[PDB]
């Protein structure tokens, strides 16, 4: 077939990788390292030439999101953002993509060449839990961080919901310093787009609970992996604001627009 012309928003999922979704999809979105079944076509943006289809092949694949595989990133950063029987496509940047000397065999893929999916997402299959510490691998910790972020992030819009609060305490209580520090390579990139931002999430979770000195500790926390962050830059100076302390409140407010 042909790239399906959709004309929906384009979603800006990351850097490289959007998605126009094409059907809706009943459900929620997976959590880190849920299992991923699902069909999907690849072509190649520009010269819009199909290497890929489940359809075809008539044999559905199983994604699984934090241990894809390396010229499947951008799908799976893609797929993360749709539901079940969810069908949309899906825009890759060789960069995540065959894009490096591009594939030669198998699957024939030009270099650095921008890919574009169809994708029909079947189901997801999560991580399971027990006891905080007992059993848990790795994956099921971030996995269960990840869903705890994600049910206090429903506790949390507007309103700035302690409840909310409570499950991104969860999420963090599940990957601790101990956790954190035993963590390596791809294990440890997942638990930190986790936590991070359930951190800023405790923050601004409590920039309007009336406790800003406990705020700009939270972002503190980030700052110190990372100090790029300018949605912590930001929330960090409103504290600070609310505290009278314009003179460093507007130094976190000035660096954050950077």
């Amino acid at each position: 077939n042909v790239p399906p012309k959709v004309d929906s928003e384009a979603e800006v999922l990351d850097e490289k990788v959007s998605k126009q979704i094409i059907k809706e999809g009943h459900g929620s979105k997976p959590s880190k390292y849920s299992t991923c079944f699902l069909h999907y076509r690849a072509w190649t943006k520009n010269s819009q030439h199909k290497f890929e289809d489940t359809w075809h092949e008539q044999q559905p694949i199983e994604l699984v999101l934090g241990k894809e595989k390396k010229e499947l990133a951008g799908l799976a950063i893609g797929v993360a953002s749709m539901k079940s029987g969810e069908r949309a496509l899906v825009h890759v940047g060789w960069e995540l993509a065959y894009g490096k000397e591009g594939n030669f065999s198998f699957p024939n893929v030009p270099p650095m060449a921008d890919l574009l999916y169809e994708v029909e997402v079947i189901g997801f299959d999560e991580t399971k839990e027990g006891k905080a510490r007992s059993d848990m691998t790795v994956e099921e910790r971030i996995g269960a961080a990840d869903r705890r972020k994600m049910d206090g992030n429903s506790l949390f819009k507007e309103e700035k919901l302690e409840e909310a609060m409570q499950q991104y305490e969860m999420a963090i209580a599940y990957m601790g310093d101990d956790f954190m520090f035993q963590l390596y390579g791809k294990y440890q990139d997942m638990a930190l787009a986790v936590k991070n931002p359930c951190h800023l999430n405790i923050a601004a979770c409590l920039i309007k609970l009336k406790r800003y000195d406990e705020a700009i500790g939270h972002c503190n926390i980030v700052l110190t992996e990372e100090e790029k962050n300018p949605k912590a830059l930001f929330r960090r100076g409103k504290a600070k604001a609310e505290l009278g302390q314009m003179d460093s409140a507007r130094d976190d407010f000035r660096k954050a627009q950077k």
